[PDB]
């Protein structure tokens, strides 16, 4: 598709690089640092390159009205969920060091101004902005002024609303990625609309394109890689029997490994051009292509025609099936045996 | 992508229909009708809709030169392989009835004029033309005059060489499909070039598009579905420990089931548009979007500014984050408490 790219630390991202899978532990640790470490361990052992957290500072993230609104995948207020799962600054700093001590990249999604400022102090290599904040222009202006690349999910937002955020990002001069997304825990296959990735790349040609996903399996993400996706995102848990509203659509070590393997295979198979010559096909072309042969015993002097000529494998004959009709009208320079390949010396 | 379509018997094929998986037993039965039936049974029990055979009449398919050429995946001449695996007319008729007795569709790839005529007598619902015969124009003219839809693989052929075959097909007035393909047993991921499907659809807008595959797994085909493929083809065997040159890249009942499941999921997830409104996202939009709030206690009379205003979740406030800046300059109609959502009655 394109040659756009940028780096998250020492990791290059873009169409011409290996797709990057972001393992979002998010709020899956339910506020326990111990659980968070067990999930970081599972990600590390599964071969993850990036672990993504969610930075929640409830007071700066939402007003009192949030204590009265229930999310689609929960039974209590969003305020109660975030307050229950939120890690204080101290613990989050410990989580970042822990992930890095494992040789992995740590990034986190900020949901507020205070969160963004905390992450800037921690000096993360890139900032993720969720679909909920894709239209929070003032917050995006703040994050872009940090000087690091931005990864923006675009669920729940139209191309036009997104253009305002991208304009702000360009103005700041930092590279960015746009992840197509559908924000429903979980998301049915029918609502995915992988075509959205194309719409985004067409509208924003300088953007790295990817997919953030909330379906129950790897199919959507694998399709995203086939279409040209460079960044894949799925919630991640060490085991499926963990409690939590996001566990339902989370991938686990086993499913992460499958996704990584499939993404690699599709990275290799995607794109390319129809007319490209594949050397490995040579031996097949040599025996599978047809050559012109006598379909009847032809006496010297007789004229060749579509009545006494036909075509058969292999393709080493003097005349290819492509020249079949050009032999019509020619005269046999000698007797031609039925079934024999017509050779140049066979025509006067 | 498009609304092109046609029927293979009572089965509709096209972008707006469920992708069709063709199970190619081909020469996997090694010339044994008993083995062929065991493979047909395995396909049936796995849920296959179509079983594809290969019709070999060695004398009309190749000249004596073929007894001296070895294919890439074999150690003996192509003539010896075909002669060893070929089913006579009697047995092939029995195979067709057997497949149909199982409620499945039977089609077969012809490799010669004699093969095409035999299949016409059997009256198959559609004709498959392999990549080896994609450039065999005289043979294609013969098959097109039969009046049934044609499925043409295009491996080893450039867009220009393919246009000659398509012209012949249109001239005959029958619907057709173009399958991208790479003819190497097996095919590495890197040689797949899924982009070839796009090239084909762009060049031939009236063609149903699909993929014929020879890789070691389902990844290539799943990627093809994500891109818009309507027909998938893989060699098929009842078990992987069967002898034969094509068994290496064949799928088996278990892998067929996985492909069918994935193709279904990707049929649902592919395409669509970014701007489409997903009803299921409503509850998320209501709590995730931000509203304007007082960032400072504002005394009546004071002017609102980016210094004493900010934005926070949820999205039920009188002023959305989109209107943040429009409040700059307004005058507080009364005292505004820090953290409170700015309401219409809050400004004079
Ligand atoms: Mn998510
Ligand atoms: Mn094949």
């Amino acid at each position: 598709q394109n040659n756009n790219e940028f780096k998250i630390g020492n990791r290059s991202v873009g169409y011409n690089h290996e797709p990057l899978i972001i393992c979002e532990i998010g709020i899956n640790h339910e506020g326990s640092l111990k659980t968070a470490f067990e999930m970081v361990d599972a990600a590390y052992n599964a071969g993850a390159e990036v672990v993504k957290h969610q930075t929640h500072i409830v007071e700066d993230e939402m007003s009192d009205e949030a204590k009265q609104v229930i999310p689609g995948n929960a039974d209590v207020s969003i305020y109660e969920i975030m307050e229950r799962c939120a890690l204080n600054e101290e613990d989050e700093i410990k989580l970042k060091e822990y992930v890095e001590s494992k040789g992995m990249i740590f990034i986190s999604t900020p949901f507020s101004r205070a969160a963004a400022l905390r992450l800037q102090r921690m000096d993360i290599p890139a900032y993720k902005i969720g679909s909920g904040e894709c239209n929070n222009y003032p917050l995006i202006k703040l994050v872009a002024s940090f000087g690091k690349p931005i990864i923006l999910s675009t669920g729940m937002n139209s191309i036009e609303s997104i253009k305002k955020s991208v304009e702000i990002i360009r103005e700041a001069g930092v590279p960015y990625a746009l992840l197509h997304c559908t924000n429903i825990y979980p998301t049915p296959y029918e609502d995915v609309r992988l075509g959205g990735m194309n719409d985004l790349s067409e509208a924003f040609p300088d953007a790295i394109i990817g997919l953030s996903d909330h379906t129950l399996d790897n199919y959507a993400c694998l399709g995203a890689v086939a279409l040209g996706g460079s960044i894949l995102e799925r919630h991640f848990t060490d085991r499926m029997d963990r409690p939590g509203p996001d566990i339902v659509c989370s991938m686990n070590p086993d499913t992460f490994k499958e996704l990584k393997q499939g993404a690699h295979a599709l990275k290799l198979a995607r794109g390319g051009k129809k007319d490209t010559i594949i050397a490995g096909e040579k031996p097949t072309k040599d025996f599978a292509f047809a050559s012109v042969v006598a379909d009847k015993d032809i006496k010297k002097g007789e004229l060749l025609s579509g009545d006494n000529l036909w075509v058969k494998r292999p393709g080493n004959g003097d005349f290819s099936v492509n020249e079949y009709e050009t032999l019509f009208g020619k005269v046999a320079a000698c007797n031609i045996r039925k079934g024999a390949q017509i050779k140049k010396t066979d025509i006067e």
